[PDB]
Parts: C-alpha cells; sequence; structure tokens
C-alpha cells in the first residue's frame, strides 16, 4: 500500500497472508474454512497466516492453517486478469475469535464513489521498494466505469472496477495482491492490477466480487 497508514494490529480481523515461506499475497476470510484471493496470486504449497499484523514477528494472536485445496476461477484469463480470483480451502477451521473474523460476502455491487478499506503488506513506495512488516490500510474511492475504462482503454471488463485517486500517491501495489478490498462491510473487491502503484492516472484495478457470489456460494457448498 503506498500513501496508506499503520492499520492497528488486528483492526482488519479478515485479512489473511499466504505464505509460501515467505508472504507472497493477501487474501480475504470468508468463513471458518475458506480464504477469497486472486487467482494470479495461486501458487502450490500455501500456508494460510490469520491474526496477523507484523508478518515477521509472532505475537501470539496468529493462526497458521495449511491450505488444503485451491480453486482459481474456470474463466480466469491470465493474460488480461478477467476473473482474477480464487477459493483457498483450510486443512482445518479458524478458530474465528475477535482477531480472526470473516468478511460478508455482497448482495449489491458497489456504488462508483463509495470509499473503501484496501489492505497489505505489499511495497509502501511509488518509485522503488520498501515492503513493511505491519498491516498497512488505505480508504479509497471506488471510481467511475468510465473513468476506469478511459484510463485502461480496451483492458476493462465488467469484471473489474477502478478505485484510488487519479492524481497519483495512494494505491496498493505489489504484494498487496489477492487481498480485501472492503465496502460498507462487505468484501466488494480484491486486489488485482494496475500500471505500476500510485502513479498519475493510472489508478488500481480490482477483482469485482460481486460478480461471482453465485460461484463462490456454489463452490463451497461443493469442496
Ligand atoms: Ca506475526
Amino acid at each position: 500500500i503506498v500513501g496508506g497508514y499503520t492499520c492497528g494490529a488486528n483492526t482488519v480481523p479478515y485479512q489473511v497472508s499466504l505464505n509460501s515461506g515467505y508472504h507472497f499475497c493477501g487474501g480475504s476470510l470468508i468463513n471458518s474454512q475458506w480464504v477469497v484471493s486472486a487467482a494470479h496470486c495461486y501458487k502450490s504449497g500455501i500456508q494460510v497466516r490469520l491474526g496477523e499484523d507484523n508478518i515477521n514477528v509472532v505475537e501470539g494472536n496468529e493462526q497458521f492453517i495449511s491450505a488444503s485445496k485451491s480453486i482459481v476461477h474456470p474463466s480466469y484469463n491470465s493474460n488480461t486478469l478477467n476473473n482474477d480470483i480464487m477459493l483457498i480451502k483450510l486443512k482445518s477451521a479458524a478458530s474465528l475469535n475477535s482477531r480472526v473474523a470473516s468478511i460478508s460476502l455482497p448482495t449489491s455491487c458497489a456504488s462508483a464513489g463509495t470509499q473503501c478499506l484496501i489492505s497489505g503488506w505489499g511495497n509502501t513506495k511509488s518509485s522503488g521498494t520498501s515492503y513493511p512488516d505491519v498491516l498497512k490500510c488505505l480508504k479509497a474511492p471506488i471510481l467511475s466505469d468510465s473513468s476506469c475504462k478511459s484510463a485502461y482503454p480496451g483492458q476493462i471488463t465488467s469484471n473489474m472496477f477502478c478505485a484510488g485517486y487519479l492524481e497519483g500517491g495512494k494505491d496498493s501495489c505489489q504484494g498487496d495482491s489477492g487481498g480485501p478490498v472492503v465496502c460498507s462491510g462487505k468484501l466488494q473487491g480484491i486486489v488485482s492490477w494496475g500500471s505500476g502503484c500510485a502513479q498519475k492516472n493510472k489508478p488500481g484495478v480490482y477483482t469485482k466480487v460481486c460478480n461471482y457470489v453465485s460461484w463462490i456460494k456454489q463452490t463451497i457448498a461443493s469442496n
């Protein structure tokens, strides 16, 4: 997250870190057994880390649970990042408590102009590289579809939305991929892509989670 703030330990209790020997993407806990992340975060050998604040210090509220199964969307296209969504099943259920909690899936799509909370352990520099240890947060508004298509001509599908600041300076970035965009208390987005981070006229692009709730529900009913 570039231009954000330190969230405060365990104040984003649905945020997970995906670990393959190191943090490499975020995700969102949607019930005791399942995590939503980006398909472009797929790796074999994922351990889900819940209850994290500092990813490099065991502070006492973590749960580390191996994935048993990962399920990339059936129509994910890694060239265009259309349908950039994945489900990860945990080998055992998380113990839900004040610091490890699920985020609700949406019923309706979020409105343009809504301010959402984006969070992660990704890079905090627009130019250059600095990865934080503690969870960072950013409040960013959903942009109109037409502003998002103007920013990325021929690349935005109806399964993507933009959010952020066209003047630059505030954005998600590498290493935040897969993490949450929460708007009015629902998971509405997944950190997906963008041209650089926090660059003028190049806002972040997010997977539009409300288009996938029927897939998520039938998949979790079946696995
Ligand atoms: Ca920790």
